[PDB]
């Protein structure tokens, strides 16, 4: 629940051709691009819609702490629907997969109801997001025909649909699921491994990579959150590749390269890919398959968009194009071609990659580079960190401590990336590191930049500048 | 005491300079440019301290945490001391105020156990600090030649000082102690207000502007704050001149221009102005008798150095100089004239008046300017301000409502301002705005800054991003 009026961008209706907009997919990147356009432009243009599920507007983030029971149930789990879309002037196909383009007539064949619909356009905006991946494991493999990656051993599941939580939660219930192996280490499997213990079953991570959240944190964080999990129940098993998930009728077993495990259900969340084939090739596209777009969110066919997980996303962190798969990033391209695509210039400004993580109260966030991604792509970088208590010493009740790394390059000085780490919610801090990368400032400015002092918040030498007075070089 | 190396601005030796330095004064700010000089620098300068008081390195931020008995005592108050400093290689002059300065034969004479004693320089800094402001009201006078503030009624107080605290907090315990009236409703009245109100004592705020937290926050959080001290029974004040203190030997009534008061204790806390009467006026001096710095916090005279509340600082937020007495401006310009004093070429960035305040848990941060404020001084500014829990609306526990205003120039775009309320710690948010308005960012850019989500921290339509993509105007 996050409504509103008309955004700062929105501009003058003023000699420019009215739009026939269709828009296919409408989850987070579809549904915040059709809202922008309907509530700024209206009655302008056309927005036809196409999507081929039977829900829309669905917040996968919620996925876990549905399924963990840390909420009630899946109803806010859902941020929009086909009502309100058409409530706003939209035309809304659901279930009606789009399944060809021709970009020289300018229209596009969905299948509406068995039949194919034939719908022009002047302005094109894919929002198909992404599907997950199906690594080579012997005994995995998919139902065809479903558009729901179903499984076909009973009791292997994947995660990204609603439905897929919905079914995961059914199946939870049956006494007989005790011990769930969770393949993948990366932040969804993270949280679905602490919601699987929470749900009071016995859990194994596996990966084949040396730790969790590889990628977002350094070495001594990710080691934290691992031993977070593990003194909860949570067995590990890095550097493991799976081989095969087997049993008689469901699943029963999970080997890997170093061991088996007996479980009772599976879940694979190795990843996912871009859905961009409606492109036939026409569109440039990204060494991953996104489509290529620039900071307007247009393609390199002019008129047509792209945004979230479908396309790339410009990183002010490695400065290059590069895939950031966030509903985050999702809400802000979309936004963005809104715009773009009825008559109005805006200029996208790029990401820094911000996340944050929550798992049984270790909380953490990062933004841009971690030194060992910076070193890996080539940076001459260096990292600062300090920990600290958030506030003075003296104050009584409420203080924790705090560790925060500042990665920086050692030879520009510009601020790389940032990473904290706290037992209390610090997050709000992250927010300035990341405006801190998009706006290139160095690790010597920030040092000096203006921190306030309250005691009742914070000490007068606060870990932010205690970190960057410390750098060295 | 947060101590620590070198600095990352460190200068290796090189055909340099090492210098005689004198300083004058070391609370905040000669504190923190002391230890900077002598860590960065030791062997190849000179340093000598000279200061009037009895006591150095006092935390005065934390005298109403003191005074209401929200800490145990002055124990923590302190970062530094005259051994510490003596350690890092300064020569400490006690109970020594500097009476003249020769700016011909560079030399300073202050007065020590009694006799008095000249000292050369090759560089001076002055960390004088400020005084408390004294309108003229009847009754209210500090007792001649005293160098901590001491009103000659009894029972009419400042707080600035250790003793200071000592001193209320002496009489304090006076049984006969019920009613205290505090002159000032700024951050430190406001503090005062709840420190004398824990104590069980009856307080009345009066101040002439007609509300509390002037320039601080705009006339909804202000009255927000007024609200929440009436919840505790502080009565208020507002739109009163005090015209005098009276009573027989000692306080018994306040008079203002509009009421009069029977109380037992007055505490004026109107605020701070610069102590610079040793320029002599051989100084420039700002418009409020501050010594006027440029970005290196050196005066018209070279060589002649003045930092904290003594001097003026660059403020990003009105693009120009200013005076903004904050123990954080204090210690960030103390390290930069420690460094140029000591050969090493920094340029400070300015800053944007960042401050926080807690009472009775209503939490509060600003920076920069507000928009009553913002207009006072000329600017074409607007607000655009939002209200909405921190996160989704399914969290069960740990919820809460935040309130925020982006105060912004309708022609330039650029942020001049922001201001966050909830009543629950947000504070580190503020300190985005802060870094925002200090690289001019605008109101535009701002609304597609990278904020991330995560359910348990935030929304994906946060507020921030809420309010930025509602500016109006
Ligand atoms: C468990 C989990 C946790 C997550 N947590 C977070 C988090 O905490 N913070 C964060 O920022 N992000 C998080 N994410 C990522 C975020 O959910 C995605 O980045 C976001 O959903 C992408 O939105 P999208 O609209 O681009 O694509 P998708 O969500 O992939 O949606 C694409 C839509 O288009 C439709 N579609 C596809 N092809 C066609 C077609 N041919 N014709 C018609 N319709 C079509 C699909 O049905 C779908 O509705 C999480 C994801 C998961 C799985
Ligand atoms: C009740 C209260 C609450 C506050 N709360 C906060 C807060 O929460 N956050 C924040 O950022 N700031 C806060 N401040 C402001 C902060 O305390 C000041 O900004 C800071 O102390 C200024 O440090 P300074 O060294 O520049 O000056 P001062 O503290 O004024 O010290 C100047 C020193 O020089 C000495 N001196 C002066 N003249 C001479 C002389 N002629 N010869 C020799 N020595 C001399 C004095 O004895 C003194 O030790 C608060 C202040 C008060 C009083």
């Amino acid at each position: 629940g996050q409504q509103m009026g008309r955004t700062l961008y929105d501009d003058d209706d003023k000699d420019r051709w009215g739009s026939k907009i269709v828009v296919v997919g409408a989850n987070h990147a579809g549904t915040a691009c059709i809202k922008t356009m309907l509530t700024n432009y209206g009655d302008a243009n056309e927005i036809v819609v196409f999507d081929q599920n039977s829900n829309i507007s669905f917040l996968g983030s919620g996925m876990a702490l549905w399924i963990g029971e840390q909420i009630a149930g899946p109803e806010g789990l859902f941020y929009s629907d086909k009502e309100e879309l058409e409530s706003l002037g939209a035309k809304v196909y659901m279930e009606s997969p789009v399944q060809s383009i021709d970009y020289d007539a300018k229209t596009v064949t969905a299948l509406v109801d068995g039949k194919n619909h034939v719908e022009t356009y002047d302005k094109l905006i894919f929002a198909t997001g992404s599907q997950p991946i199906l690594p080579p494991i012997k005994g995995a493999e998919i139902k065809e025909g479903s558009l729901e990656f179903e499984a076909t051993l009973e009791n292997l599941q994947f995660v990204k649909l609603y439905q897929n939580s919905a079914d995961v939660i059914a199946k939870l219930e049956n006494k007989d699921i005790k011990r769930v192996a969770v393949v993948g280490a990366g932040y969804i499997g993270v949280e679905l491994a602490e919601a699987f213990q929470r749900k009071g079953k016995e859990v194994v991570l596996i990966d084949v990579v040396d730790t969790c959240l590889a990628g977002y944190y350094d070495r001594d964080l990710t080691d934290l959150m691992a031993k977070n999990m593990e003194e909860h129940g949570i067995q590990l098993a890095f550097g493991e590749t799976v081989k095969e998930v087997a049993g008689n009728g469901k699943v029963e077993k999970i080997i890997t390269d170093k061991n088996e495990y007996d479980v009772d259900m599976v879940i694979l969340a190795v990843g996912f890919r871009p859905n961009t084939t409606l492109g036939n090739g026409k569109i440039d596209l990204f060494r991953n398959g996104a489509f290529l777009v620039n900071k307007r969110q247009e393609t390199s066919i002019p008129g047509v968009y792209a945004i979230g997980d479908c396309a790339t996303i410009y990183d002010n962190a490695t400065r290059d194009t590069n895939y950031i798969a966030l509903a985050s990033n999702a809400v802000r391209t979309g936004i963005v071609a809104a715009h773009n695509a009825c008559g109005t210039d805006l200029e996208g400004i790029g990401v820094q990659g911000s996340n944050g993580i929550s798992i049984y109260g270790l909380h953490m966030v990062s933004t841009g580079l971690t030194l060992e991604k910076a070193k890996r792509l080539g940076f001459d970088a260096a990292v600062t960190e300090y920990t600290d208590n958030q506030k003075p010493e003296f104050i009584e009740h409420g203080n924790f401590p705090v560790t925060i790394k500042i990665v920086y390059d050692k030879d520009s000085r510009r601020i790389l990336g940032a990473q904290m780490a706290a037992r209390e919610d610090v997050s709000m801090g992250i927010h300035m590191f990341s405006l801190a990368i998009q706006e290139g400032v160095t690790i010597e400015k920030l040092a000096l930049t203006d921190i306030f002092f309250l005691p009742h918040f914070n000490k007068p030498y606060n870990y932010i500048t205690m970190a960057a007075l410390g750098a060295k070089d």
